[PDB]
């Protein structure tokens, strides 16, 4: 830790603080996240094994008389600086394709290791000059992205949620506004029966008996799917809304989201950053 030279904050999070740092020895730049201990320890050491390419990667784990230093490798931006960059003229298909494509190689790799990311959000998603585009941040202030069974209490939730989250940033990056941005715990998810339409027995068997569902919950009518991500072509609303199925177990799951036509003619164009 005497080895790294903060050079600039580049971000936070409810548990961190994210540091530009040079290595004094090696030269490189990494990222530095500062903490604040003994399950995380093993938790955070088993996400150590985990080797992806569209993973950001964690170097190394630096326990120092209380404070857990977190060292990531460097990307030079995240998703929601380059959807902000790219507010007025919009990321092309092209791209927004690749992205995706990527993205769910990422959680078909992760989710065939029962591991989940809990937490995704654009925020969580870093781009190189090179058009790769990785997973960062692992969980162990936004609600916008959590899956709703999540919201109506569902404990053990499974890697479906992380499909949720993707699907909205997905939307996000086509309609280059929030999906749903909710302001509470129950505003996210009336703003999600507001479009999707209330869900029940007939849609998703079993939600009735959720810890937080409530007989009391408004019936709005799902809307039109058209009016979601237009301009979107019929393959890409197609997969989007099976990524944003109610039911997780109907919830089309990372591996087989890869097989669909939307991505039979992926390619792998570069963005325009501004570093
Ligand atoms: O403004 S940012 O998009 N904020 C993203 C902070 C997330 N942490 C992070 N950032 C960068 N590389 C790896 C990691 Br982890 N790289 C990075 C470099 C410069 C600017 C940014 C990120």
């Amino acid at each position: 830790m005497e080895n790294f030279q903060k050079v600039e904050k580049i971000g936070e999070g409810t548990y961190g603080v994210v540091y530009k740092a040079r290595n004094k020895l090696t030269g490189e730049v990494v990222a530095l996240k500062k903490i604040r201990p003994s399950t995380a320890i093993r938790e955070i050491s088993l996400l150590k094994e985990l080797n992806h390419p569209n993973i950001v990667k964690l170097l190394d784990v630096i326990h120092t008389e209380n404070k857990l230093y977190l060292v990531f490798e460097f990307l030079h931006q995240d998703l929601k600086k380059f959807m902000d960059a790219s507010a007025l003229t919009g990321i092309p298909l092209p791209l927004i394709k690749s992205y995706l494509f990527q993205l769910l190689q990422g959680l078909a790799f992760c989710h065939s290791h029962r591991v989940l990311h809990r937490d995704l959000k654009p925020q969580n998603l870093l781009i190189n000059t090179e058009g790769a585009i990785k997973l960062a941040d692992f969980g162990l202030v936004t609600l916008w992205y959590r899956a709703p069974e999540i919201l109506l209490g569902c404990k053990y939730y499974s890697t479906a949620v992380d499909i949720w989250s993707l699907g909205c940033i997905f939307a996000e990056m086509v309609t280059r506004r929030a999906l749903f941005p909710g302001d509470s715990e129950i505003d996210q998810l009336f703003r999600i029966f507001r479009t999707l339409g209330t869900p029940d027995e007939v849609v998703w068997p079993g939600v009735t008996s959720m810890p937080d569902y409530k007989p009391s919950f408004p019936k709005w009518a799902r809307q039109d799917f058209s009016k979601v991500v237009p301009p979107l072509d019929e393959d890409g609303r197609s997969l989007l809304s099976q990524m944003l199925h109610y039911d997780p177990n109907k919830r089309i799951s990372a591996k087989a989201a890869l097989a669909h036509p939307f991505f039979q003619d992926v390619t792998k164009p570069v963005p325009h950053l501004r570093l």
